[PDB]
């Protein structure tokens, strides 16, 4: 492969051979808009490592990856989280009784 110029996200290329049962505590890390790294502790080696995210079961975790890194796309329509410009947006639930 030629040296790129210097395009690098925090984590480099994962491993597509790390197994569920062979992870510890499991995060992922929000990149600039790259490829959502997997960054694992290996059980048994201790060492940090990423997870290939195409992996059979990374892909079930991915799910939950994609419950974390969710942005405004919905938020349903009475939560105002609210923006420091523009807000054009009016979500608004004057209809508290329960």
């Amino acid at each position: 492969k030629p040296v790129s110029l210097s395009y690098r996200c925090p984590c480099r290329f994962f491993e597509s051979h790390i197994a569920r049962a062979n992870v510890k505590h499991l995060k992922i890390l929000n990149t600039p808009n790259c490829a959502l790294q997997i960054v694992a502790r290996l059980k048994n080696n201790n060492r940090q490592v990423c997870i290939d995210p195409k992996l059979k079961w990374i892909q079930e975790y991915l799910e939950k990856a994609l419950n974390k890194g969710r942005r405004e796309e919905k938020v349903g329509k009475k939560e105002k989280i609210g923006k420091k410009k523009r807000q054009k947006k009016r979500k608004a639930a004057q209809k508290r009784k329960n």
